[PDB]
C-alpha cells in the first residue's frame, strides 16, 4: 500500500498530516499549516558543524575532574549520545511512511538530519576528552541504567513501525498469518502514532533538558566550555524539535486535521499523562545514579529533581495535560542564559 | 525483526553494509569503509540554501523564449522536480531499514536531506518565472510522458519496501497469509536491493546528467543565469550521490562485504545491463518529446542523444557492465565549464 510516488493527482492542502495519500510531488509554494515550513527555514538557518568548535582544552578539564564529577559528566554524555542515535534514524523510519503533506515530510527529514549532526558532535567530544573512545561507546549499549531508558523510548517507535508494516501490506480488517489471527485497525494505528508522538515530545522536551542542566552546570564553573558551546547549539535545535511535536500533537487533539484523532486524544488523556509522569520518574531516578558518589558546585539531586518537576509541568501544560507536581519554580534560573 | 535500537552490543566493523544487525549507537570515530564518512564531510561542506540565489532576472528571460524553447526548459524542470521528489524520501524509506553500519546510515540520511534541498530549489525557481506555479506542479503528475519514467523508477523502490516489510514481520521461509502462500527469501531480497541500487545509480548518473545538459545549454546563451547557478550547485551534489552508489555496487559485487552478494551480482549481470540500456533508451525518447516542436542554439535531438550514449558507456563501465554504444569523444564539451 506504500508507494514512493503516488500517481493519483490530489490536493495536498486537503490531505490530513497523516494516513492520507502518500506525498508524491514535493512543492513548497503552498502549505496546509505553515508552521512546518517555518521550522524547516529556521532549522536550515541554524546549520552548524561540530568540527568548527574547539574542544581541545576540555580534555584538560576532564582529566582534572574528580572521579564523581567525571561520572556525572560522562554518564550524561553517554545518555545524550544514545537518545540522538535513536532520534537520528527514528523520525525517518517511523513517521515518513505515514506522512501525507509535503511540508511535514520535509520537516521530518530535516529534523532527523539535524539529529545526525548532534550524534557527530558527541563523537567529536568523546574523541577529544577520552583516551579510548571505544570504552565510552561500548558502555552505552551495556550500561543497565541507560538501557532501562533506551527500551521504552524505542518501544513506542518499534510498535508503530510493526503495525505500519501490517497495515501497508494486509490493509485494514482481520487476517490470518501462519494460522494466527491479526487485526489491523486504523484507529489502533492512529493511537500508536499519538502515543509515540507523546513519547518523542517527552524525550526532546524533558529528557534532553535535564542533560542540558548537567552540561551547563560545568560551564558555570568555567569547565568544559568547548562542550558547552556545542550543547548551546544542540539546545537551540532541540527547541525547534519540541515545537514541531507540540504543534503536531495540538493540531491532532483539536481535531482541526483529522476528527478521529481528536477522539483518540481524549481516549488517551490518562495513558498520555502516565507516560509523561513515568518519564519524569525515570529522570529523577537518573539523578540518583548521577549523584550517587557525591554532588558538585551548582547542582545536586534536590536541585535536579526539582528542575525535573518544574520542566515536566511546563511541558505537559503545552500539550493540554494535567500538571502532576506542586513545583512552581525553576531552581536553576541561570540555565536561561544558556538556552536559545 | 526491525528495532529502533538493538539492545545487543555488536562490533559494527564486522557487520555487512546491509541486512546485518540494525545499527544502535551512532559513532563516527571509526568506520569499516572510509568512503561514506568522506562523502558525509563533503556533503556537509557543500551545504547551500536555494533562497540565497537571485533568480528574479530569469522571469524576463523565460518570458522572452519562443514556445518550443519554453517547452524544452519547463519540461526539463518538471522532470528534475519529479526525480528529486522521489530522491528526497526514497533512500530513507527504502534503505534505512536495511543498513547495519553507522557511516552508511548517516550518509543515506544526509544524501536524502540533500535531495530535499534540491526540491526546495525547484520551487524557488518555478514561483519566480511562471505565473501560477500550480499548473507546473499539477502537470508533473498528470503528464503521460513524465509518468512513464516515474513508475519505472519508483517500482524498484516500492518492491524493495514491500518485500522488506514481509521479511521483517514474518522472517524467511514459506508462509500462509489469508490463504495465499508467500515466500520470503533473503537471497531474493538481496537481489531486489542490488537491482534497486543499480536503478538509483542510473537515475543520478545518467538521467540527471542529461537534464543538466539542457539547463546549461540555456546558460551558454546567457539566459536563465539564475537557474544555472542553482543547477550548478545541484550537480556538485549529484556528483557525490553517484559516487556513493558506485561504491555500494562495487563493494557488493567485489564480494569484499557479503560473499553471497558477489554471487547475486554475477547472476544479475544481464538484468542490470538491460536496466541501464533501457534507461538510456527512455532518455532518448525523452529528447524526442523535448524537441518535438523544434530545437535551439547549441542543442537538439541528435546532440542530446549522443550525450546520452556517451555518458551511459562511462557509467556502465564504472559498475562493471558492458558498453552498449560506440565509443566517441564528449559531444558537448562546453558542459565541463559548468560541472563540478
Amino acid at each position: 500500500a506504500y508507494t514512493t510516488f503516488s500517481q493519483t493527482k490530489n490536493d495536498q492542502l486537503k490531505e490530513p498530516m497523516f494516513f492520507g495519500q502518500p506525498v508524491n510531488v514535493a512543492r513548497y509554494d503552498q502549505q496546509k499549516y505553515d508552521i512546518f515550513e517555518k521550522l524547516i527555514e529556521k532549522q536550515l538557518s541554524f546549520f552548524w558543524r561540530p568540527e568548527e568548535v574547539d574542544v581541545s582544552r576540555d580534555r584538560i578539564d576532564y582529566q582534572a575532574l574528580p572521579e564523581h564529577e567525571k561520572h556525572i559528566f560522562i554518564s550524561n554524555l553517554k545518555y545524550q549520545t544514545l537518545l540522538d542515535s535513536i532520534q537520528g534514524r527514528s523520525p525517518n523510519v517511523a513517521l515518513l511512511p505515514l506522512i501525507s503533506i509535503p511540508e511535514l515530510e520535509t520537516w521530518v527529514e530535516t529534523w532527523a538530519f539535524s539529529e545526525t549532526i548532534h550524534s557527530r558532535s558527541y563523537t567529536h567530544i568523546i574523541r577529544n576528552i577520552v583516551n579510548d573512545p571505544s570504552v565510552v561507546f561500548d558502555d552505552i549499549v551495556t550500561n543497565e541504567q541507560i538501557q532501562k531508558r533506551a527500551e521504552g523510548i524505542s518501544s513506542y517507535y518499534d510498535e508503530l513501525i510493526e503495525m505500519t508494516s501490517y497495515w501497508h501490506l494486509l490493509g485494514e480488517g482481520t487476517h490470518t498469518v501462519n494460522g494466527k489471527t491479526v487485526t489491523v485497525s486504523l484507529r489502533e494505528l492512529k493511537k500508536k502514532l499519538y502515543l509515540c508522538l507523546m513519547s518523542v515530545n517527552a524525550l526532546e522536551a524533558i529528557r534532553f533538558y535535564v542533560s542540558f542542566a548537567c552540561s551547563f552546570a560545568f560551564a558555570e564553573r568555567e569547565l568544559m566550555e568547548g562542550n558547552a558551546k556545542i550543547i548551546r547549539l544542540i539546545a537551540r535545535d532541540e527547541a525547534l524539535h519540541l515545537t514541531g511535536t507540540q504543534h503536531m500533537l495540538n493540531l491532532l487533539r483539536s481535531g482541526a486535521d483529522d476528527p478521529e484523532m481528536a477522539e483518540i486524544a481524549e481516549e488517551c488523556k490518562q495513558e498520555c499523562y502516565d507516560l509523561f509522569v513515568q518519564a519524569a520518574q525515570q529522570e529523577k531516578d537518573w539523578a540518583d545514579y548521577l549523584f550517587r558518589d557525591g554532588s558538585m558546585i551548582g547542582l545536586n539531586k534536590d536541585i535536579l529533581c526539582q528542575y525535573v518537576e518544574y520542566i515536566t509541568n511546563i511541558r505537559m501544560q503545552a500539550v493540554g495535560l494535567d500538571l502532576p507536581f506542586q513545583t512552581r519554580s525553576n531552581p536553576i534560573p541561570w540555565i536561561n542564559t544558556w538556552l536559545v
